[PDB]
């Protein structure tokens, strides 16, 4: 047989991971198979952080970064050297990798905004430049859909001023993520400076509606435009990832027109599958 053959065996297919909806391991396994083609492009080359709920969303969960030796040997992996040590992460780059994610009850896949880059001579994978910016728009107390959308459109307009395109993704939880592919990749530190400059410019433009800082007392009635996830040490829920919440909602790509809907809400995994069939990947232009 082939040494590099990728195989995953689904166990406990009937096990309910979302008690509120009765969503099972098998549901999740089929979901990740269903979204593989559109999901993979946006996690390719990135260290994948997992959040796992072995007995579902009403039972304890844990983040996992290092790839355990018990994990399939055929999974791609690469190392990040940080201040305190060294971490070797999985890189999910095949449908069977996503099958492994399902089998792990890794409901959530989280990635940074940079990709590993192979050295010309050595071929060793090392962290490379940011390929895209992400903004996390977190609505504060009492912020309406009209305001959050208004703020998203303001971000998009400022980015267009600098020749960039913006893609909205409702997070699956409470807020809204905006991605923009960089014309020239730049260091994560540089990406973070740029993202910060954008958030501060918007805050200057609409200080009643937007904050660029974490400070808790300034949050009420404002959208927090979080630029800090562009840090190379930070990770953000991957597009098409499930969320480990009461319902199986998804970090779902949207159209700008959809954000114009006052009835805007998070989308469930079944809706996301139907939308892929109809429209393909709304994020097709974000990566590759
Ligand atoms: N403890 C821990 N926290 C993490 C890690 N990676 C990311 N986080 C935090 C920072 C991210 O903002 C967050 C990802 O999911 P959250 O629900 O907290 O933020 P998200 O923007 O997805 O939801 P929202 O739209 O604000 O309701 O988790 C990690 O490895 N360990
Ligand atoms: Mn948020």
């Amino acid at each position: 047989g082939s040494a590099s053959e990728q195989r995953v065996t689904l166990t406990n297919a009937d096990k309910v991971l979302y008690p509120a909806t009765g969503t099972t391991k098998s549901d999740i396994f089929d979901y990740y198979a269903g979204v593989a083609e559109v999901m993979l492009g946006h996690i390719a080359g990135r260290p994948a952080t997992r959040k796992r709920w072995p007995n579902g969303v009403d039972q304890p969960a844990f983040f996992e970064k290092q790839l355990a030796l018990s994990a399939p040997p055929w999974l791609s992996r690469a190392t990040v050297a940080h201040r305190s040590g060294t971490t070797t992460y999985p890189i999910i780059d095949s449908a069977t990798g996503l099958a492994w994610i399902a089998q792990q009850a890794a409901l959530e896949v989280h990635v940074p905004q940079w990709r590993f880059v192979a050295e010309p001579g050595s071929g060793e994978l090392n962290p490379g430049p940011a390929t895209r910016l992400v903004f996390d728009l977190d609505p504060g107390e009492g912020v309406m859909m009209a305001q959050l959308a208004e703020v998203a459109r303001a971000v998009r307009d400022l980015l267009a001023d600098i020749g960039l395109v913006t893609f909205p993704v409702t997070s699956g939880s409470k807020g809204l993520h905006l991605y923009t592919p960089l014309d020239e990749p730049v260091s994560s530190r540089g990406a973070t400076v740029l993202a910060k400059r954008v958030a501060q410019r918007l805050e200057q433009a609409m200080p009643a509606l937007v904050t660029s800082t974490m400070t808790k007392s300034l949050r009420a009635g404002k959208v927090f435009v979080d630029w800090s996830q562009n840090s190379g040490s930070k990770t953000t829920i991957a597009p098409y990832s499930l969320r480990g919440r009461t319902h199986p909602t998804v970090a779902a790509p949207r159209t700008w027109a959809e954000l114009d809907d006052p009835a805007l809400r998070q989308l469930s995994y079944d809706e996301v599958l139907t939308r892929i069939a109809r429209d393909g990947d709304l994020l097709e232009r974000l990566d590759a």
